[PDB]
């Protein structure tokens, strides 16, 4: 294995004549940031590039776009031979053609849109043969290398002289497209992508070392999460990427057909399958096929499960196969299916954070021009409860925004395209506005599970009880051999409970937060919605997610509104179903349960048994000091006059609550607003307002609640015997 | 490589079973048929799914050398409607033309689930043919039926009546002993690195059935080779077995398998004979003694009660303060008499919907009958009292009582129940016949109070300096729960000051005095004397209450 | 005589997001083809009986100009298994030869019920038949499919996917301003008194 051999990998860098090595491999070969190098493939193929840097590269790795790793014939895990390329100079003369397909729609000087601002100021390093992709005017063509004078490589230089005359070339049997979907097409869910491609990558990438093991592989995987998370997306890209045969199972479209023919289209799936491995069955809206037995009244339904789950046993001839389903609802699935020897692996594609939708909006981006006022960081911020699919509509949709009110022009030309005209068509971050207001989001019921963007720092005070947290939670998960050693496993769970508004809410997505651990928030009027026969279920799906989602802080929120609905024979069956998971989830698994409750007095004892909740921590109203981070907390994003004095305001506000005091900058911030408007200038918050909001400012914690709460945290721990 | 006893773990009794039913008959056939006796023809073999139901079946197969047919439930359902009956009638004809044979029905619930389960005349049809060819067994070619179900309440009880399905044995779930054996099977043949501790991987695996051992050794293995391949780059169709040798599957492969793992039967009720002994539990000792004449004695002495001429008592009740040892009595009594045990919390009950919780009722006592010995400890009763005052608390508890009743003394199996609330336990419950041996667990007394401490801290270092038998004098009042959190406290303590700077890790004297400082009593005072006063007169509540 | 904007009044606002979803692919098609971003294929209006939901439908039609290819639910759900499943099948067909055009399907809900109210082999067939049309449409033949319902809660959900019927439009019932509008369409014709 000589240096010059390396595995192909991801690619960072979108550019398409960049390659990147490891400065440690970079110094091995004697390469630098500005040398060409030679890039030899399989199927005795070249291109030619130019190498850089990167810190995250692993030195038996070389990351490529999937351009350089299509004109090598080549895919992600195969090995390429680089050596270093001086001989590289200036052309005189170069020949690039379109390719049919992505051309035929427009015309005009293509040169002059894409390829110009491509090679310009760039000197890109070429070769004959190669392809090339260049993405403008809400369109992506890519072009091949028809010669070049200095062959079979040269540079782009501002002299080399360029023609693009010719009717566009047909597609060659071998070169695949570009235009078909790859892992570059995904974005926000980087963790499930990455477990999809472990399982699949092994058996469909290099078959015959699979034979030789005898341990057994993957054969049965489900993706589920809404409607339009890319479940479709994922098992096309994961086909192309490992070259394998894609042979797609339509759920609606088998079940449209008479019994016979259904029957019978699932063997042809199989078998036809079967005869390209490696392959890859995708069986999209399983449930249309295979929904819960109770539900699937009918002889010709009852069948074709049947059919199904034997075609998924007959797959014990190990014939290079992967069977891949998705479906909307994990529940729906007969659980013949869930079975071991089908599908026996399961895939959670839940709906995208902030993170993930901003990656997303990026794919959908890539063809158009945007405007610099453009900040797609905001949408992503502003689009929650958006689904990929949401998100691709919305970027559609401003675009065709841009469009009509740019038609005026267009329509006399409609004869024939203006393409020079198509690249001056620019996204305004209106057209963004104008899509988000007219966006149906279909996710917003959906339980959201991501890192909270909530910190220590926007939380005042409570400053030993952050302490706390960080030993119950961070330390078994960064620590956890210390644990061992001394012997003892940590607590499951915690419980917050004292006056209302005082952070219990903020604590628990706080050391999440620290953490970068998953959130799950569930409160009480939540568990109350669920249906009651259906309550059982979803209980379950709950603690599920939290496994999926592991590390993950599993936070059950506003737990009073339960207990005043038992003493209910719903919130009944809930709360001991809840009981009943807690005991069945082991501490060892990373998931932290917390409780929280402005009412200790009727909070149920099953609950503070040792081995759940069995950590009460009492948080109380903030203290003189306290008060004023709070304030200042809330008054960070705010623009306030010097003028005004927070800690005589929090002296003056002894007994008022965390929520008592966002209340006051907000009644005080309105009252800044209103005089802003009435007379016409920029806005500063000053003593004034503060002291109007004081004097009709009132306190949420009576002293009598103060006296109670405060008895509560001696003698909490004594409500599991006999009542005081 | 075909499949053999010797590839069958964690369920030995039930693999026993089997052999005792199906050997005779089926290796000495010309002998039964001369012998006259009617032997065994249906045995429904039950468990959840991955516990080896089809494994054992083929199994027995082989090492018997019988004629194997198999009937998977799906396919037959996957034909016409005529079809799936003829083909159930060729199965069973093929079957006698190879006696002796094994006719194995794996999923039979795809064929014959409850008579109100099935949708469709076509479907009804199918399950009285085959129930029509069990009984068509009297020919007594002699060709047996085994099958397997998921859920043994799916199936038509049609199919559980004599002359057809008239043997059931329930492999259920492993338990840490088994999860141990299998884990053996399934490295036999890699090469496993000396840090490898399976016992630790056994016990860390709970709720794991077979197929998921099987799948969590499968990955570990596909962990080592990804990692190490990468290196090789040998690409090669056909490989070379002196890499595969050197290749070692390190405790690491494990860990990351374990954390990867899906365990599927984890809502599943656990039968196994418990790890906690008495050494776990400080004072108590004349409780225990008492224990070991109520449970182990009837059973290791059975000859000895009956020259007395009584039968001995059904079932114990704990109750006290919360804390002290209750759950963990019950645990031990049973690791004493090397009996099996099974855990029922009240909120468990109080989870099943309220129709279906009466079949979940009865299939718990059922479980008991097929593990006696056994004990079956019904703990935190106190939960379902409050749930009364309701009408599905009502139901259970109602049933559970009707139950008891029902449960013969001589099947050995003995029946516990523990509350931290003996004020507002159904009376129902103490009655002569049901649990009316009622023992009292009241806070631990100062001997009592180190011996936890001791068994406490045994599993971590503790400094010499450390004075545990002042520990106890000053904590008189306090539960055992309430020492073990003083310990869990101090050792937070403990383990904070050797996070941010490396020392000794020793747990020591100033730790646990700064763990007092802080700690709480869960039982106050006028707690204590109402159990003390229940202690005495806890007999007189089934009249009426004071 | 033939249907009109000007025939309708009492939901501008909704008149005019149809007009806009529509103009576009249906009025200038080779650009859509040529440019590669998604049009809507399927535009689902929903409200009472009688709000003009088949009226604008019938409207978009005409000032669009395209081709019109009605399929009334209770029509199709009246023939036998066969003929139900073939109709909807060269509903498709022809509105695809002669595109632009718009599919308008009335009364949707008598053709896709929720599946649980579905009871029936061959009902579901044809629920799943037009499922695997819409996503027939991937043929990007500029044709669009509108259709009507009273209940939009008694469409299968399977059917507000994307891909499918990705848009809705409110027609709910008109205000005081709208049935105004109203009465002056079909009072254009009349002589009216004073005292009106
Ligand atoms: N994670 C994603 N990253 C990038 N694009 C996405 C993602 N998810 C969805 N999209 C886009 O939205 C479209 C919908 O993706 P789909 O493959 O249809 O997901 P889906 O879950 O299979 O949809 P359903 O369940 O059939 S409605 C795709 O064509 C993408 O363009
Ligand atoms: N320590 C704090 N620091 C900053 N803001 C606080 C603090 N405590 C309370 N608040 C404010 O009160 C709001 C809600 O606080 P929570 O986190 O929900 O506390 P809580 O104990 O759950 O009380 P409630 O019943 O939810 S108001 C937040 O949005 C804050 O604006
Ligand atoms: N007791 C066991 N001993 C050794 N391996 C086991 C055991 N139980 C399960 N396995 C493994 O799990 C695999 C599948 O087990 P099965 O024989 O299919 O059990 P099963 O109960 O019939 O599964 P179902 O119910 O059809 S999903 C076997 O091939 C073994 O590899
Ligand atoms: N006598 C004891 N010896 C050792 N540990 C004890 C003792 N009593 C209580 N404990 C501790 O308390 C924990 C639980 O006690 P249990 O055995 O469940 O008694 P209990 O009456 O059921 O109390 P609760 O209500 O479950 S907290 C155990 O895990 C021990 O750590
Ligand atoms: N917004 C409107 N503007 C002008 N005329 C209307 C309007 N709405 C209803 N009408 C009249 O009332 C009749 C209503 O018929 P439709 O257009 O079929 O409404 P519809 O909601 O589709 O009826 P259903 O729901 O199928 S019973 C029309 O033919 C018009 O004459
Ligand atoms: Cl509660
Ligand atoms: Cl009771
Ligand atoms: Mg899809
Ligand atoms: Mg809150
Ligand atoms: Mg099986
Ligand atoms: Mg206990
Ligand atoms: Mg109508």
């Amino acid at each position: 294995n000589r240096p010059n051999r390396l595995i192909v990998d991801e690619a960072i860098n979108e550019d398409n004549s960049v390659v990147s090595l490891s400065q440690p491999k970079m110094d091995e070969l004697q390469l630098f940031r500005g040398d060409t190098v030679l890039l030899k493939g399989k199927k005795r193929r070249e291109a030619v590039c130019i190498v850089l840097s990167d810190d995250t590269c692993s030195d038996e790795k070389i990351r490529m776009n999937r351009v350089v790793r299509n004109n090598l014939r080549v895919r992600l895990g195969d090995v390429i031979s680089i050596q270093p390329c001086p001989d590289v100079k200036y052309g005189k003369r170069i020949h690039v053609l379109p390719i049919d397909d992505t051309v035929e729609g427009i015309t005009g000087n293509l040169f002059e849109v894409y390829l110009k601002p491509y090679f310009l100021e760039a000197y890109r390093p070429i070769r004959k043969g190669d392809i090339f992709l260049v993405r403008g005017g809400m369109r992506a063509v890519e072009f091949k290398v028809v010669e070049t004078d200095p062959s079979p490589y040269c540079i782009v230089a501002p002299d080399t002289v360029i023609h693009c005359e010719g009717e566009p070339i047909k597609r060659e049997d071998e070169e695949e497209s570009l235009n078909e979907v790859g892992y570059d097409d995904i974005g926000g869910c980087r963790k499930q992508l990455a477990q999809i491609k472990e399982m699949v990558e092994l058996p469909l990438r290099h078959p015959a070392l699979f034979k030789a093991i005898g341990v057994k592989p993957p054969r049965g995987i489900l993706l589920y999460g809404p409607p339009g998370t890319g479940k479709t997306l994922i098992a096309r890209a994961v086909a192309n990427e490992t070259g394998a045969f894609f042979f797609l199972i339509n759920g609606p479209e088998i079940m449209s057909k008479l019994a016979g023919e259904s029957e019978s289209n699932l063997r042809k799936a199989f078998e036809e399958a079967e005869k390209n491995a490696p392959a890859i069955i995708f069986i999209d809206e399983l449930d249309a096929i295979a929904p819960k037995r109770e539900k699937t009244h009918g002889e010709v339904e009852r069948r074709i499960v049947s059919q199904l789950l034997t075609l998924m046993d007959g797959l014990k001839q190990r014939a290079h196969v992967i069977v891949m389903a998705a479906t909307n609802r994990p529940n729906s699935i007969d659980p013949a299916l869930r079975r071991f020897g089908r599908f026996d692996r399961e895939v959670d594609i839940g709906i995208p954070d902030a993170t993930g939708r901003l990656e997303i909006l990026q794919i959908h981006t890539k063809n158009m021009k945007l405007a610099d006022d453009v900040d797609l960081e905001q949408v992503a911020n502003e689009t929650h409860g958006h689904v990929g699919a949401d998100l691709a509509a919305l970027c559609s949709e401003a675009a065709l925004q841009a469009i009509r009110k740019k038609m005026d022009l267009i329509d006399l030309e409609d004869e024939t395209i203006d393409a020079e005209v198509m690249n001056s068509l620019a996204v305004t971050m209106d057209d963004f506005r104008w899509a988000l207001s007219q966006s149906n989001p279909s996710a917003l019921r959906e339980t959201v599970v991501e890192v909270p963007q909530v910190t220590w720092e926007d939380i005042g005070g409570l400053e030993d009880v952050k302490r706390e947290l960080q030993e119950l939670v961070q330390y078994p998960v960064e620590h956890p051999d210390k644990f061992l050693k001394f012997g003892m496993t940590p607590s499951k769970g915690v419980l917050f409970y004292g006056p209302p508004g005082c952070g219990k809410t903020l604590l628990a997505k706080a050391i999440a937060n620290e953490c970068q651990a998953n959130f799950i928030s569930i409160k009480g009027p939540e568990l109350l919605t669920m249906w009651f026969g259906e309550s059982e279920a979803n209980v379950r799906e709950i603690f599920d997610k939290a496994r999926q989602a592991a590390p993950c802080v599993l936070f059950f929120d506003e737990l009073d509104s339960i207990a005043k609905a038992r003493g209910g024979g719903a919130a009944d069956r809930v709360i001991n179903q809840i009981l009943t998971e807690m005991d069945g989830m082991s501490t060892k698994k990373n998931v932290f349960i917390i409780g929280a409750t402005n009412r200790p007095d009727i909070i149920d004892p099953a609950i503070l048994r040792p081995g759940r909740l069995d950590q009460l921590i009492y948080i109380p109203l903030p203290d003189e000091k306290s008060r004023v981070a709070i304030l200042k907390a809330n008054l960070r994003k705010s623009p306030v006059a010097k003028d005004v004095d927070l800690e005589f305001l929090a002296k003056m506000t002894n007994g008022f609550s965390g929520a008592d005091l966002t209340e006051i900058c907000q009644r005080a911030c309105k009252l800044a607003i209103r005089e802003s408007i009435e007379s016409e200038i920029r806005p500063e918050i000053r003593r004034d307002h503060f002291e109007e909001a004081m004097r009709f400012a009132r306190r949420s914690v009576s002293d009598n609640d103060i006296r109670k709460y405060e008895m509560f945290a001696q003698t909490l721990q004594q409500s599991r015997g006999f009542g005081s």
